[PDB]
């Protein structure tokens, strides 16, 4: 079997992208934020605290003929960025572009914070990292991928982001037209649970290539691109009039500026992030500050490969029993 979903940027930044999911039956489309970065599939509901509901799609689990109590099985989970939801959980029928798993547990909020009510255009999220992270208790629970895996034709999804656009996720099966040139396979570790491989360098704008070991995540789930302190003090340092500002929270640069593009090494090969998507606009509506789309990591314990690299390639998520990462150019 194979599915193929187009996803779809929630806002003119590319804040994040949105997957149409079918859960239930009859099917209840839900618009999902898929994750790379975790391995929960969580909802808003008819269980969602009333005041923490403000325009999002809800899954009504008791309007499915399909869906089934997980008895005593609750989740909690926090993110990256401070956001938070719990619940309790469903099994119900879950649908993906064509492709579809039964049993696959669906975790219901009763809770969310604010970060998810504030933001109408996400009903949930799919997460696609290792199972081994997902929070359901007392019997943790796989994700939709890893239930999908052996009905695949190959044990494969890929991820093929829009900038400012429409992108696609194709699950079992790689489109061999969605590239240019050759897909670049680099060594996957699992002991953090995440898609976690090791860059081989990076270069700003035309810049020579600096050869240099980045571990770090593939992050579907996380807007921009975090890095070293010193590897973003060089491309920032590209900027005129780019300065680390406490009070916003990272790098800002003008408005005025033309940002240089950002190379990164997969083994031999090299990605471009072109200036332009590094440019996530005004901090403040009218501002002429703008805000960086290169970020440090280091308040955070690990390099993030988010939307703003992985949008500029077509990537492979390889769970073969060794799992690999691969990048192409488009």
């Amino acid at each position: 079997s194979t599915g193929s979903a187009t996803t779809t940027p929630i806002d003119s930044l590319d804040d994040a992208y949105i997957t149409p999911v079918q859960i239930g039956t009859p099917a209840q489309t839900l618009n999902l934020d898929f994750d790379t970065g975790s391995s929960d599939l969580w909802v808003f509901s008819s269980e969602t605290t009333a005041s923490e509901v403000d325009g999002q799609t809800i899954y009504t689990p008791s309007k499915s003929t399909t869906a089934k109590l997980l008895s005593g099985a609750t989740w909690s989970i926090s993110y990256g960025d401070g956001s938070s939801s719990s619940g309790d959980v469903y099994t119900d029928t879950v649908s993906v572009g064509g492709l579809t798993v039964t049993g696959q547990a669906v975790e219901s909020a009763k809770k969310v914070s604010s970060s998810f009510t504030e933001d109408s255009t996400i009903d949930g999220l799919l997460g696609l990292a290792f199972s081994t992270l997902n929070t359901v208790s007392p019997t943790q629970q796989k994700t939709f991928f890893d239930n999908a895996k052996a009905s695949l034709d190959s044990p494969v999804f890929t991820a093929d982001l829009g900038y400012h656009a429409p992108g696609t996720y194709n699950f079992g099966f790689i489109d061999t037209t969605a590239y240019t040139g050759s897909i670049t396979y680099t060594a996957v570790s699992t002991k953090q649970g995440f898609w976690e491989w090791t860059s081989t360098g990076y270069a700003v704008g035309s810049g020579t290539f600096k050869s240099t070991s980045i571990d770090g995540i593939a992050d579907t789930g996380t807007t921009l691109l975090y890095l070293p302190a010193t590897v973003v003090s060089a491309y920032w340092a590209q900027v005129s009039g780019a300065k680390s500002s406490s009070s916003v929270g990272g790098y800002v640069f003008p408005c005025s500026a033309t940002l240089p593009s950002f190379t990164f090494g997969v083994g031999s090969a090299r990605i471009v992030i072109p200036g332009d998507y590094i440019d996530f606009g005004p901090i403040s509506t009218g501002s002429s500050s703008c805000f960086g789309g290169i970020q440090s990591s280091a308040g955070i314990g690990i390099n993030i490969f988010g939307d703003v690299a992985l949008k500029a390639a077509f990537v492979v998520f390889n769970g073969a029993t060794t799992p690999t990462l691969g990048f192409a150019s488009k």
